[PDB]
Formats: structure tokens, sequence, C-alpha cells
């Protein structure tokens, strides 16, 4: 059941209703690539939920109370205070480049263990219940190998488990043992986990994981773009915390990490910004090095920073993001969409709190992988309902930078994400109806072939035509 | 069918979900009177749609571009320009007291015909397809009798007519004839009409009415709080204008009035403000007298006025209010609620575009009129779903100021109104489910009796208890 | 000395610099009447300080936190709470029509004493240290005569007194005695006083006045558009309160009135809104009648009200308006202008905290009163420096509504007011330089004569030409 | 002469007036380091003018009209359109990391000439009238040496020249010749130039420089954080453009560069954001590579971006920043401060449109360089007037990372910058009065010595005590 909105809509952004003929022309003009469509021509934009959600009245109002001082800003103080009261962390470093908090702490933590515990860079290995691509990216660079230690039930769509994002405790213990504690720069706890479309991590599991890290004195970083939704799943599924508030669950949760790194563009409800925070003095030197490195990150003095209003807004957003009614509503809507698609016969490879990955291959079996069936599905959804979704398949994968040949892809998926507090149950039903229509007319949808193809990052600007 | 929102939600006002026990206590604390409930304790507030709707991004942004000059304000110019371009009217007088545009033009038009056509105040009669209580109020005072000349189908809920708000053309011609053209100070065309919960007036009808007024040289005032919705019904139901835009229909519509008076708190999408405008020079002297009278309205110089930002916002709102997709969506939602209630057996005395008037008497037949069955229904709806609705029955009617006895009331109704772009289809279903529940438990709902009763306007602050 | 701004400028409204030739054309186009000039063509607009001042960041931000509920609004609660904490008054009635709080309490207080103390309407007399024209206006209507009981030093520009706004205590006692306590509906304490351009009232004086009113059980209304500036003058000049904060002085000050009526467009720093508040239960019935009368003010149900954001903004503005550094700065700037003009030989009939009234008659002795020397001075100031000021002389006075002849005027003054936190010391010097220039070229300035003259309120739209 | 503000102040940020005793305690608490002071305790913050200036009403309003779409955003379109209309550049890449536009184009341009003209990385040399430290920073890294080719009059404070920021034309021609055209990756034209506190570059000079670059087919990058002020100096001092508007001068100016890189936190009037733009198709491949590299800048997909409102605001700011009256006023204020300090005997090593560098060494001759006389001066200015300025001397310079010994510094300067449209002439006089006071009490000011010193970037968090 889709829950009623625990709020009154106060400000809206008008979106025009287009005709099928108009959309048919638009998609062609865009070279059969939704990435090239004007935002105005997209009725329901499911491209991403990162920074595309709505804000509350107080969050919006905060933007007008900014202190733009280079240092000692009361707006920076308000943000730090929110972090202290919510996560119990004493040190706060605002980030603006976005999820840009990892490019900072990774090199710092590596050097730390290397100078204190003779870490061997050529043998360094970092662990996580599931590294976010970017996190894994900044880690591999610097010469650090990553390893995901997720549980067996994680990707098993056939079995229902309450916390599929959980760390594989024995796996982690075994990994550190194998690699050697001196060569483990850090452990990243992602909540909720990005595995299988977004799955929660239990507090019991986090405690166990932290005890392991603590035993081997290994820094733990909480990747928390969705800290609030994880706290909600814990309240909903972990018996021990049934009567705890989201805030209490969050405070308890962060006792099991030494620092946190997060994009504020998800649960924190803001269009931009991020955080890199440290719990206490035990990590003051890591805080210093990070703050310092943040300035000379380029090898010399460079200056940037969120405007005062943005820090004031995030200071409020961290709290509004934890509203219990809001979280129940947000998650119920996502689940409502998934259940609705399942009912009409739409098959998903994986579906979680983050996104739903529809199997375009199975929906459009007649289209060869090289003809991008998921990109064809994206264009059809737009033609039919003006919906914009992103292909996560051969089109995105690209070609081998050494052979110029198409890279092999395991599945042709179409990703659906949901901007927070942006669309209603009616839009959800509209999406479901759209898929019902596509499934009914599947046999007629055509494959695609390039007319223009960039050498790199082709999914963003390539143009194609129907086969 | 409830249409999907032709917009993205951008700003929300959080509303807490309460427990039944909490609401039971709240309603008692409020003395069984929703008017006494804190806004925060109301989940779905259907008290009124006047100034309680959402605004668009551009409308909100306009508030920060105000020119606060006492005179020659560019913000006043922008508002006047919008009126000129939308209605084709050259003179604009912003009003702030709200629907406070009538207290001005009424006395002015009376004096006008009295000095030019020897109007006899003791025999003056004003006509309208249906006077809004307030309009009728300011008219009666000053010594002017009013007469509603609506068509036979207007209040016939058994027959479906496309324009139930239409003027009774023959009735109007007959009325002027009877009263004498010299004694008719003005004719008010209300669009959409407030009769039968809100019914549209056709352009054909307005033309016919204006021709009649024009023949007898009688000023026509367009009461247009819902000018956009009327324009939408014309586009939807009057064949001749099927392919016309809302803007074109509006421009054509206003050729059939000499001036307009309107609260901007409805279709214009703003929380405050109103307008009093004149079409052309033919009514320049009426404009002068109104503007002048607006200053010395109290018999001497008094100063007030909308802030610059408010005029800039209304200048944008007049346009956003005419968005075709928005209007289709707004009206479809209202109709969705009505149809849903009808399906579950809820009976309404009248239901239109403005509001739905549920017959509490029939829903709660065991409760005597003097025990306020519609006030009891309002309290039950709040207890069950946290909905706030207004009683329009014996409770509201009050007592005879000369006998102190309860005044007789024809029906015990509970009014439901819908704030624009505020609630979703899910809230609509929640309301319907609520009524389904009340209808199922109707026999147990108790009547009410005073514990505290003001001498006047008792519905606002009276307290009652269950019988 | 002009004090430095106790604030950082955060948002500005661009104003174009015009050429003399451009202004010469503009003033002619405007018919030698600044009231007809576009705001954009005025470089420094000294027309009025009512609602034309700047707001603080928090005040502006508050506009986006509004609760638009018809009743039980948390925004109304915040405003009431501010009044309770600042003035110690338990009952708050927001007004929007502006200074529209008097049209309500006057009739209510008259009827009160008439039913409780057999007040005789034909002999009713209200007193005040100095009634604001509007206040005096609403009072005279209803059949109530007013009497200003100001001290001898009040208008004596030759003598410097710390509190020229003080009540003439013996005069008041004598007046009540003469008129009879039963015929005194109320006493209005205006702070600061509008006499002599704005003069403060001491707390000692208010206490004494209240004791007198209390002895005769006569309601006291505090007209407080400038409550904060009066509190500042008390802190600055009344020895006993030298170390008291503005807030403490304000709380003490309001113990000496039974209710307050105020336009929020002055010291409260907002562009619109007003208040009508009652101290405690002793005046609950007056509160009820006022609230009630506010709804049926027209003899029947009429609905209006400030938007939620406006109440939230005023709730903050009441506090920001009391900032000590702000008040010192605001008042010092006004005094800086006055002192500067005096230095260059410009003579003022009266000059206080509210405004400066330059004697145009003495500055332009060659121009006959009937040729409006103060209107000629206003046009010259605009031509020379793009400044807009209002004439307070024969032009404004108008003609006798019974003889059509010009009414005699005691002096031809040009009023200068200063919008709060809007202009700088540089603009002040620019104004002074402008007057220096006019004084130097006084002999060449020409008188004016009508080319277009309205029958009423001619100063707003009349056009004139040079003689 | 300080010009009057060509605007009305509309929103203010309150700043408390502190006592000397309070400041004495604050500076000690801050360890004699203004960088450690709370913004709230600083009356006049001259730390930096980067992102600390005010915005116009329209710029602020734009923040509420954002389109947060990941791609095809109408807000991105508005920003691109502004760039096209103002600079005539067809390609726009918004940057958020701040002046972070250089870390992108530098590597791209190097690789370009290296693959097309066999550029030799070991011999690459980039030229500029004067590289901004950061620009020079990103350039040196990547293996590129930089060379400033400024004119002889540039740093000659004894001679007055209209365009001290001019390129040394012969020097540039000679440099390219020497280094070899194939080894010159690009030429950066900084306007206004950062040399000597900020000096303008003439259009004649830019044309000449571009012709040289064009002859050798070398890409020209216009570093334009202060494009508007440079355009103003050209209008003021370059005879040929005396009657040209700022917009016309800007359009002409950009014909002499192939692309532009700029921080929007200066002349563009916004608190955050930057731009990297390309003129036409001739540089489409450079645009692609930059855009592409902007995504995989970390060696893999990373996502960030300015929120829609921020792009809408910058789209307006680019225009408001060019207002002629504003620019004249802004520059006159800066010059007013410089002239005022010179009058009282304060000596500056260099003073321009960007900042004034007071020679603390000469002002406080008794304090040894190692005791940081400029840091002592900063603390004294704060104690005396609550002003915060930044030391640019031995304190900032730091120690040799190889000897741990203090690095030698040519002069001990105290930098003064002025946030745009933030402070008034009164604050300027307050600053001047402050220096007058310090100069009078110079002999008593004490030197400083560390109590806490970070290993790197010590100026930001080091604590010191008086000697
Ligand atoms: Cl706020
Ligand atoms: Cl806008
Ligand atoms: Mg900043
Ligand atoms: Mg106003
Ligand atoms: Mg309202
Ligand atoms: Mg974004």
């Amino acid at each position: 059941k889709h829950l009623p909105e625990p709020f009154r809509i106060r400000v809206i952004e008008p979106v025009k209703r287009t005709t099928r003929a108009y959309r048919e022309e638009a998609i062609i003009k865009s070279g059969m690539n939704p990435f090239l469509l004007d935002s105005e021509d997209v009725f329901i934009d499911l491209l991403t939920d990162s920074g595309t959600g709505a804000v509350t009245q107080s969050m919006q109002a905060a933007m007008m109370r900014g202190d733009e001082a280079y240092s000692g800003s009361r707006s920076y103080y308000a943000l730090a205070e929110s972090v202290k009261n919510i996560f119990g962390y004493q040190y706060t470093i605002p980030t603006h480049q976005g999820r840009g908090a990892e490019q900072i702490y990774i090199p710092v933590l590596i050097k730390k263990r290397e100078q204190e515990k003779g870490l061997d860079r050529s043998k360094m290995v970092a662990f996580s219940n599931y590294f976010f691509d970017t996190t894994q990216g900044h880690s591999q660079i610097n010469g650090c190998t990553v390893r995901n230690v997720y549980i067996k039930e994680a990707f098993d769509t056939g079995v229902r488990y309450d916390f599929k994002g959980n760390f594989d405790l024995e796996g982690l213990e075994r990994g550190i043992e194998e690699v050697g504690p001196n060569n483990v720069p850090y452990i990243v706890a992602t909540i909720t986990s990005n595995s299988a479309g977004g799955q929660p991590v239990s507090l019991a599991n986090l405690k166990a994981m932290y005890s392991i890290a603590k035993k081997y004195d290994i820094p733990v970083v909480m990747d928390s773009a969705r800290f609030a939704e994880n706290a909600y799943f814990i309240k909903q599924r972990e018996a021990e915390y049934k009567d705890w508030t989201i805030e209490q669950i969050t405070r308890e949760t962060y006792k099991y990490a030494d620092m946190l790194a997060m994009s504020a563009k998800k649960d924190a409800m803001v269009p931009m910004g991020g955080l890199l925070c440290m719990k206490d003095d035990s990590f003051f030197d890591v805080y210093t090095e990070c703050r310092t490195l943040s300035v000379v990150q380029e090898g010399f003095p460079t200056y940037g920073g969120l405007e005062g209003g943005a820090m004031e807004r995030l200071a409020v957003g961290l709290y509004d993001g934890m509203n219990l009614d809001w979280l129940a509503y947000r998650i119920a809507q996502v689940q409502y969409l998934v259940d609705g698609l399942e009912e009409i016969g739409v098959v998903c490879q994986q579906a979680g709190g983050h996104a739903a990955f529809v199997d375009a291959g199975k929906l459009l079996p007649h289209i060869p992988a090289d003809q991008f069936p998921a990109q064809a599905l994206a264009c059809e959804l737009y033609k039919v309902a003006g919906i914009r979704a992103v292909e996560i398949g051969s089109f995105l994968l690209g070609r081998d930078p050494k052979t110029g040949k198409q890279l092999p892809c395991p599945a042709e998926l179409l990703r659906l994400t949901i901007p927070r507090a942006t669309y209603t149950q009616t839009h959800m039903d509209f999406i479901i109806e759209a898929f019902k229509h596509v499934k009914e007319n599947a046999a007629n949808i055509k494959g695609l072939t390039f007319t223009y193809e960039p050498k790199v990052l082709r999914h963003f600007t390539a143009k194609l035509k129907e086969v």
C-alpha cells in the first residue's frame, strides 16, 4: 500500500503534458538517447534521485540565513553542531564536489597505517559490505585493492532476508587474516548497502563488524548517503530497536565507525554538498590531515566551499531526513512501484531501496544485446509515457579501450530511481501502466545502432537510430 | 480518473501522523470543535481552499523582486501589465483586505447611476447569476436589494447540465424590466458560479447577459475568483471554444463585463490579495472614484497596500493559474473525490467545483438537528482520519438575535473543500476510506451539546460535549 | 556623527543613475508632481518610511516557513508568542489593512464604557499625548472628539527637552475632570510621539499617565509603530533606565497600557501588517469584541488575513527591531541629516525622529503660497539630485469643499523621511549637497500652477506647469 | 570621492558591536590569530572578497527557479545562454569546486598540442600577463613551467600607468620564440591582472596579444574573475571605448581569446561556482575533452554539479555584474580606502583594484620579521576596531620543508580586500580611523611567538602569544 504523504505540497515546478507525436519527434531529435532530451520534455524523470528531491520549508528558508565568512562561519558551526547532535561526531568537514569526501580520506588513511603500522602499499586491501563504484574507484587508484564481503543472501532474489546489506562477518575476519592486518587501510560500511538495488545493514551486524575492526585497530568509515533509510529498516526489522526513534538508532549506529563520509544529496534532502566527519580525538590527526589535504589537495593552495546558506540548509536537512513518517512514506512508495511492476509480469534482476533494475533482455527477447535492448526500452518508455530511465547494459558498458570491440555484458538492465518527495502514487501507477503497455507491444520495439559515437563516455552524448 | 500531477513537488511542509488516542484527546481538548484544533494536529485540512494552496517556483521567486515604493512601483506596473495582457483591462487597483474589492465598487456604482440616471436608492436592485454571500452582504448594506437569476437546472442534482452557473436570461430581462433600468446599479457575473457547489457559466451565456446589460447601459462586474476554472469548463464543454487556449477564452470572456472584482486566493494561486479592475476609459471615472474611495474609504486618509513582492507574485500567478494541464488536473481531482464518495453511498446535497456538501443528516439520521449531526460528523472524521471539515448547518446558523432560540436549518451539511496542488490522490482515497468507516459506524456516533457558547459567531470558538 | 552600519549588506535593489536632462524630462512628463514619477526614476525615495525599509536575513527566511491554515496556525502562534514575550500581552490580533487596528478598537471601547459606565456619546472625548491623524480620524467618526494633551516644550524648537512627546499630566487630569470620566472612552499613548517630527515619551511620564487612567478606570491604548525607538530614547535619556536593555525597557513600558495598537511597517521592520493586542484577562471581553468585530466589521462575515509567512516574519521582526546597535545607528543617521541641513542654513519648522519638515516658504521666499513653493522645491530637488520628497502645504491642503477656494495654510513644508536600513551616509551627504545647491539657486526656482486638478486628493494625481 | 550607492539596501545581516575588553579577550582566545575568530566577533571582515559579496534581488530570486535535472536542465541552458549573449561563447561548462576550471583545461591543452604539434612536455612553457598562484600551481604540476610577461610599469608604484596589467608584447613574442611555439601549451590572459594589487589590461593590448598567439596557433585562455571591472577600466581609460557600454566592451574583449576560465565568486556576484567556456567550434574537441575529463577527472566516473538555482543565479549575476553604476561605485570605494590610508601616512607596497597591501614592517619597524609584524598589526586592528585582515608575510610563508627553518620574506604585508556591496563609506572611514590609531600607538604594539604551530598551513590554525 502506498502511504498518504506526511506533508502538504507547498511549491511546485510545472511540467508540460506532451503529445505522443511530440515525444516521437523529440526522441528522434535526441538520437534515441534520453540523456540528450531537454528536462522540459520529460514528464517523469527517473534518471537519478541524487540531488533531485524536494526540500522542506525550513530547509529552503535556511538558504537565506547564510554567513559567508571564509572562517569562523556561524553557518559552518550550525552544520557541525547538527553532526555532533545527530551522529555524536566532534569533527566536521563540509565537502562540495559532491561524494567528494573519499578522494580525501583514502590517501590519508593509507599513509596513516603505513607510517604507524608499516603498511605495505603493494599489498594493501580495503574491505566493505559493498563498495560504491566511486569509493572503489578512489581506492583502486593510490594502489589499493578492494574486496566486497557481502552475505550469501545479498544477491539471492529468490530468498527474502531482512538485512541483505550485512557484512559477511567470517569473510571479513578471514580477509583481514589473509591480507594481514597491517595491510588493511580501512573498512567501509555502506548504509544502506548498494548491493541488490539497496539493502539494509543491521545494527547487530555493524557492532560485530566494528568489534572485528577494533580488535585489529582498523579505521572504519561509514559511507552514509542513506543513513536515515537504514535506520528506518532497523526500526522496522531489527526487533531490539522496534521502539527506538530514528534519531536514537542513528546515534547508536555511529558508535560503530570511527568516521563518516557521505553525499548529502540522498537522505539529507539537499541538491548539493557532502560531509567527511570524525567521531572523536582518537581521530584528530586524521581530521587534520584531511582538512589540510582538502586545501592542498592539488599539491598547493586551492580555495572552495559551500555557501553559508547551503550549510544552514544541510544542518536542517540532516534532521528532516530522519522524520519517521517521511521515511515510512518514502520507502513504501518505492516498494509500491516494485510490487506493481512484479504484478504485471515485469521482471527485475535486482530491486531494492535505491533502485529497480528491469531486465530489458527478457522483456524484449528479440533484440540482440549489441542492439541495446535496454536503451530501446528506455526510448519506448519515453515515447509512450514521457518517462526517462537510464540504461545499465551494453550501451553503458562501452568498448574495450584496446580492441575497440563491444565489451560483453551479463544483462541488459534499465534502471529506475525515485527522486524523494517529488512524484505521487498517481505517477507510480502511470509508470506501471506504461510498462504494461510496453510489455503488450514488446514484439514491435526495434533495436538500435550508432549514427554518432564518442570515443569515451558514449552513453551521455551518442546518437543512434532504429534497426 | 485522477490525473497525474503536471508538476514536480519541490517544497513540502511536514505534517505529523497522529495516533487515534492522540486525536481523541485533541478533539476533546478542542471542545468537539475542529475550529479550535491546532493546524499541526490536522493531517488533512479541508477547512478552506482560500489562500491555502501551493505556489509555483516562479511565483515564489517573485516575492524577492519587490519594489516597495509608495507610488510608481515597478511591481504595481507588472501586476497591471498582467491584467492588461490577460483580461485586456487598462485599469488595475490591487486590494489586500482580501475579497475586499466589493466594499469599494458597490457604493461607487450606486452613486454613479443615481447622479446620471436618477437612480432611486429605495428601489435599487442588483442582479447576479448567484451572489457570493459577501457580495450580497456589501450590497444589502447601502440599501441595495439583491436577486439571483439562476437557471432551473442550477440546483437540480437529478439532471446533468453543462453550465449550471448560467444566468436565467429571461429572468434577468424580466427583473430589470420590473425593477426599472434606472434602479439597477449593477449586474455581477460570478465565474465559476457559487451555486450548487460551483458550476460554470458559458461564454454564450455571458455574451447574452452583457448584451442585455449593454442595452440598458448597466455596469457589469465579473466576480472572478475562479476565472481559470470557468475558462477550463468552457474549453471542455462549450463546443465553439474546444480548440481555444485558456488565455484566448479568458480574453474573449472579459469582453462581456465592464470591470472585474476578484479574490486572488483561489485560481490566482496566492495566499493573499485581490483585484478591482476596469476595462477601458468608458469606466475611467468609476476607476477614479474607486481608487479615491479606497484611500478615504474611512472618511479620511488611510494608507495600506500589498508589499511589492506580493504584487510581483500575483503578476505571475495570474498566468500560472491558467495552465491547461494544471486546471485539468485540479478539476479532475475534485471530481475524483466526489465520484469516490458517491460510490460508497455517501449522499451530498450539492457538489461542484468549489466544494462538496455531504448530508450529515442522512448519514447520521439518529442525531437530532439541534444536536448538530454535521458537527458530530466533523469530529468523527477528525477522530478517525485527522481530517478537518466545516459544518454548514444548525451549528453555523446560530440563534435568532431576538428570541435567543436556535434558527431552523433546511439541512445539516458538512463542507469539503480542496486546497490547490496541496494533497494527492492518496489523500483523496484516505478521505473516501474515512467516510466508508464513518458510514459503517454511523449508529454509534453521538450528538453534541454546548458547554460554552459565544453570543455571536459561535462556530469559531464554542465548545461542546457528547450527549 | 554617522555611526557605521551594525550589519553587512546582503541583498540590494539596483537603482539607475540618471542624467539631469533625463530628470528634467521626467518631471515634466510627471506634470511637476513627484507622486507621478516611476519608482525606477527616483534615485533616493524619501516619500515615506512606512513599509519601505530593509529586512534582516532571518526575517526574510521566515516568509518561507508559513502555515496557511485558516485557524490554529503555528505561524499565528509564533507571532502571538513574540508579543507575549516582548510586551507581556496575552492576546494578539493580527491586522493586515495596515494601521487598520483603530477602526476596530475605537467602536468597541466606546460601546464598552457606554454599557458599563453609561457613557454619553454626545459628550465623549478621547485623549492622547498626540493623536496620529488616522487615529484621530477613526475617533472623530463614531461621534468622538479628540484632544491632544502635549507639553509646552513639545513644539518649541527653541528649547531642547529630552522627552517632547510627554503627556501634559495636569492637562490630562484636568481634561478628564472637565469632560467627566464616564465620557472618556480611552486614552491613546503614542510612542514615539508624532508631535514635532517625532519625539520620545519617558517611562516616568507613561507611568504617571497610566496611574491617572487607572484611577478613573479608563482604557489605555499604546499606539506603538515606533516602540523600539522610544525604548532607545529612554535608555539614552532617562537616567533610571541607562543600563536596561531595549527589551527590558519595552517590557516595563507596556505595563502602563491595557492594550496596544500598531502598524508593523515602522520599527517592526516589515512591509505590511499590524497588531491589536490585549495585556491580560481584564480585557478579554474587549479582545473578543474586537476579534468578533474584525470578522463582521462590515456588518456580516468577511474573511481576510496575513499569509503565514508574513506572521512568521513579523514574529522575528519584533525582535530584530529592538537590536540596540541597529536603533543607535538608525537614529544617529536621522540626526546626521538634520544636523547637516542646519549647518548649511536650511531651516526646518520641526524635525524629529519621524521626519524633517523643511520650510520651503523661507527657502523660496519669492514664490507665493498659492503657487506651492514646497511643491516647487520638491521638483527642484528631483531635478538636481533625483530625490523624491512630499509636500505638506497648500498643495496637499487642497480646496474648501464648499467654496472651491484654496484653503489657507500656516506654512509651506517639504517632508523628508528615511526608510530604515536603506540608504547610507553617502546618500545623506548627497541630500545635503542637493539642498546646498537649491539654496544657492533659490531665486531662479519657479512657482507652479495647475494644468489638471482632481476634485479630491489632488496631490496624488494633479499635474502642474511652471509659472 | 566615495560615490553614493546605486541601489537600495534590501536585506541585512546583523553584526554586533563589541567592546574593546571583549575583543581583547577574543583575540587571546584565538591565540592572536584572526583566522581563529568567530565570524560573529568580527565587525568588518576584510579576509577576502571571494564569494562574500551581496547579491541583487533578481539574483536571489533565481535560486528558487531551479531545474535539478541531471541533464538537459533549463537552468543549465539559461546559464549557457547568458555566456553566449555576454561573451559570444557557444560552449559552457559550469564548475563548482570554485576556481576549479584550471585543473581541467590545463592537462587537456597540453595533450592537444602534444598530439597535434609534437609538444615536448620536458620543454613546455606557458605564458600570462600574470598567473594567479592557483593557475600557476596547476600548470607547474603536469610538468609545465610558467612565465609572467608583465610590463616594466606593472610594479612601479612610483609611476602612474593606465593599464599596468598589460602583457609585455615584445617579451611574449621573445618568449615563444625562445621556448619554441610547439612547446607553448597556452597563454593565459588575466583580467583584471592580479599584479600590483589588481591592474587593468587594455583591449588594444589584448588584441595585440591574441594576434601573436593566433600567428603561432597558440590557445588563449581568458582568466576572468574580474572581467567586468576590467571592462570598466577600459571604458574609463581607453579613449577608443569611452562611449561603449560595459556589455559592448566585454563582447569585443572576448574576441581575443579562444576560451575563458573563471571563478564566479568575484565580479559575477555569486557565493559559489565557476565557468570553463569555449568560443566556437574551432575548440569543440577541447570542449569535449574538458567536459569528458570533468567526469572521469579522477580516472573514473564521479558525479557533481551546481544546483539548478545556482546556475539560474549566475545566469543573472553575469549581467548584474556588468551594471555601469555598480562598477563605478565599487571601484570608487576601493580607491577611496587607498587614498584615505595614503593621506594618513600609511604606506602600501602595492595597491590595486583587488587589494591593498599595507607595509606592516614600515608601520611597526621595532618588530623583527621573525616576530611577524604584519600578524601583530592584524591583531591590533582587530583589538582596536574589530577588523579582520590577512597577513601576507613571514607568518604565511612558513618554514622550509627540508630545514624546518623560517623562510626569508621580502616584506611583511597586511592584505585588505573589500567584499562587494557589503560595507559603506562609513566603514571605510572607520578602517582609516583605525589605522590612524594604530600608527599613533605603533611603538607599543608587541611582536608574536608560537605557542602552537602546525607542520603545514600554519597560518590557518597556529596560536601565538605576545613577546
Ligand atoms: Cl528560517
Ligand atoms: Cl525570478
Ligand atoms: Mg563561501
Ligand atoms: Mg508597501
Ligand atoms: Mg491565509
Ligand atoms: Mg544537481
